[PDB]
């Protein structure tokens, strides 16, 4: 058993299998982390996921962890977790299965010219999918629409199989739901065969993502066409493993985007001021880009710049994620060393984890007054432009909004994710009349079973009503 | 990391913090163990609760694990688990904190002469609590109120200084017990109690009420608690709080299985008309010719140990209810490296490995119990209407076929009292009340497997029933 040595942080004994564990018994990961802050101050160590995990919780010390330090390994833990959860051999080039740098592949094909073609394809796919009042769970609606749109955008479409396209997508959606469901457990080292349904779901998704089946598809993303090419040319992976590297991309493209979309839609519709400000901005932008909206007419086309210069939508989305983001931001100690923070100096052993839990900052009332209130204009300045000035103890923060991470540990899809959510909100507002069945119903609590994993979904779905607009 | 070596069982890769973990993600502990049987056969090793746990799932090998084995330590894990969940220093006499043997203390105060007084007191306490409109209520919630209070008063006595506020003391303890017990599957697994703020305060408020200074104010305390106070004071160097926590252990053990056991026994009996009829007829016979009349505004019913014991219909109804709800992990620790010889073969076990049975697997085995998921109220009755003790597996007569109280030295010291209290409760319900379910044709609730490993599993949801004084 491990004992706190000299200069080491306070050590909380107790095994925490994973952050969302024991939710059914009344566990609350956020409040648990807060309670340790009060007990131990801003740096403490938990036995978390079979690791020793040093939480750094002072917003003003974040920059000391997010810089490219000499004793930080920002990939080891991620690579190992991906292997476990998806079931493939290591993709760390250091283990000799590939010479590919997957991060460069993501950056290369998720930004620049590639991003433009993704964005354009998503807009086209969203309109094909989205074109009386219908009542439905809002999460379930966002799941259908966004899953299909994102799947077809990243993995292209099977045009030989047109009439069985809705069957294939519904199977995939269902399989994805069942696999993603158990993901918090998988990351933690719990065996997938404890989850027979999720295990079958996973392998069925992997099957559908074998190169043999992806070669039948057209308008495949540049990301997946390149990843196929480098699987083939730079790795000694077998055919199933290859399929699972594409499953890693399916999961990453989907697991945060779906709940982010829900929250952004829910929070807009729920708050009449947000809805009015969003509705006007979208009208103004479509009007003077000359884009007509109709169900049967020609599609809408928006420039990168027109999509990007939507500050109200950006603020709505940022505020939605400030409230729902629950990532564990992680790196591993390359060796024994001393970490120097504003809070003091702490000795860290080799292979210890150094973690941030930025939800603690996002909900900090010192940085964000009334932190639990959705303020649609929170990230707008006096000019109605995107606001970038936020403070802690009078000091201007470099890191204050982190739902995509930061540094080298940063979502390569982040610009695309924002584009796709903006596109969805644009189309929802343009195409439909929208009402909450319970306009006064409390906001669902976050479901903290996925704490650590990204954007948290609602604990319960909420019903809403939608109706195609008539344009006069 | 550990690998499977020569002669060791199949080693399952994967961390399992506790058996009821990840239920929210669709885990199912019973089916998980069955799936391992199928894949690996009757002996397999899981990384469970931070240990390497060898499961022995062939019923014909149970006898080789349950015998007083020279290679087994049947107390090490329990002592350590108790210390963690309740928050006290080791009670293992090897660790110098006490020289008391608590097993002997339990046996001495829960059986023999001591059992007579416990049984009498419970029957008195039950009657005081249970004594004309139809009242509708959740059946589990009802069994919880009544059995918790009856059992708390029987074990810990009554404060007669403050009769007018006793209902309030009991209600606070009841609520505090619920909150502490809710988190118990996590605690045994090593999850920290302070991760459950409400349960932690609840645990500590219960402990406060069971300090010797507060127990001293109480009267008609059980010989169990009196003797345990005595041996705390004379045989240990425990502090005042630790002394309270040793009494909290007993509160928990006396309550956590009895409450769900009672619910299942009542529910199963009301829901199955042939069971209700058989139980009603038997109870009346026994009261009649023990010369005991039943009235609300009358004198207490008194039954001997023999009269209570010779109730085979009630005994079968209780056994069959536990056959269907019992989910204990029966554990012992390997004192050293050794070879375990089973019907299945021979397996090398390491020092500090756990050897586990999960008897729910045998209780629900269709080879032993035809139609295992059906409650047959006469399943433990023979042709003669007396207790049936002959059950077979592959044509071999089983020594171990009904194990909800455990067996061997790892056996509930309170089992006789437990059956009496449930019999007494069922006798009084039949005697006092008209009873019916709101949905008599409604489905049986599923077991709640978040508590898998811990004893009798409660229903996942409560069910409503109506009652009325006759
Ligand atoms: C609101 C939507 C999204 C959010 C909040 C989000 C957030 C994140 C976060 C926090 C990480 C982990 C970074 C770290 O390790 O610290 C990540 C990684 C990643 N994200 Fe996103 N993401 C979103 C959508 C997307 C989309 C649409 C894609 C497009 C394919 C994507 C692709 C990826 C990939 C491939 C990684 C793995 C990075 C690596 O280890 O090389 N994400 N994302
Ligand atoms: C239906 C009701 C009950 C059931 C099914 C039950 C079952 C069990 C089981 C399975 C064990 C662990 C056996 C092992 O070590 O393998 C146990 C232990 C224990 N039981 Fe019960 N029990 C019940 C009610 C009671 C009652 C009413 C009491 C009253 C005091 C009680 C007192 C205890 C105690 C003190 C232990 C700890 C044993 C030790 O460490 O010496 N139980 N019980």
């Amino acid at each position: 058993s491990r004992r706190r040595q000299t200069g080491e942080p306070p050590l909380e004994n107790g095994l925490i299998p994973y952050l969302g564990c024991a939710l059914q018994f009344g566990a609350n990961p956020l409040e648990f982390l807060r309670a340790n802050q009060r007990k131990h101050g801003h740096v403490f160590t938990c036995k978390l996921m079979g690791k020793y995990v040093h939480f750094i919780t002072n917003p003003l010390s974040y920059h000391k962890v997010l810089c490219h330090g000499k004793y930080f390994d920002w990939k080891k833990f991620h690579f190992a977790t991906s292997a476990k959860a998806f079931g493939h051999r290591s993709i760390d080039p250091m283990d000799g299965n590939t010479t590919e740098n997957i991060n460069d592949t993501f950056i290369k094909t998720l930004q620049g010219h590639a991003l433009n073609s993704l964005t354009e394809s998503m807009m086209e796919n969203l309109q094909r999918i989205m074109r009386a009042w219908v009542t439905e769970g809002m999460y379930s609606f966002c799941y259908r629409v966004m899953f299909e749109a994102g799947y077809l955008t990243i993995f292209g479409r099977d045009l030989t199989r047109r009439d069985t396209q809705k069957a294939h997508i519904l199977n995939n959606l269902d399989n994805f739901k069942q696999f993603d469901k158990v993901f918090p457990a998988l990351v933690a080292g719990l065996p997938i065969h404890m989850f027979r349904t999720a295990h079958n779901a996973r392998e069925k998704l992997a099957e559908s993502l074998r190169h043999e089946n992806l070669q039948k598809r057209e308008s495949i993303s540049e990301l997946i066409s390149l990843r196929m090419f480098l699987n083939d040319t730079l790795s000694t992976f077998d055919d199933l493993e290859k399929a699972k590297t594409h499953l890693v991309v399916l999961w990453a493209s989907q697991a945060n985007t779906i709940p982010a979309t829900f929250w952004s839609l829910f929070q807009m519709i729920r708050n009449p001021e947000a809805m009015k400000a969003a509705t006007e901005e979208v009208k103004r932008t479509l009007e003077n880009a000359g884009q007509k909206v109709s169900l049967e007419g020609n599609p809408i086309c928006l420039s990168q710049a027109e999509l990007n210069d939507l500050p109200v939508l950006d603020s709505i989305i940022k505020e939605s994620l400030r409230l729902s983001s629950a990532s564990l931001n992680i790196r591993t100690a390359k060796e024994d060393f001393t970490l120097h923070l504003e809070d003091g100096s702490y000795n860290i052993r080799k292979d210890d984890i150094i973690a941030l839990y930025p939800q603690l900052m996002h909900l900090d009332p010192e940085i964000y007054p009334d932190p639990l209130t959705f303020k649609y204009d929170r990230y707008l300045d006096e000019n109605g432009k995107t606001k970038t000035t936020f403070y802690c103890n009078g000091l201007k923060l470099k890191y204050y909004y982190m739902p995509f991470g930061s540094g080298a540990t940063i979502c390569p899809g982040r610009l695309f994710a924002i584009h796709e959510i903006k596109q969805f909100l644009i189309l929802m507002l343009s195409y439909f009349e929208l009402e909450l069945i319970e306009g006064q119903a409390k906001c669902p609590p976050l479901d903290q079973s996925r704490a650590g994993l990204g954007i948290l979904p609602p604990l319960n779905d909420i019903e809403f009503k939608y109706k195609f607009k008539h344009h006069h």
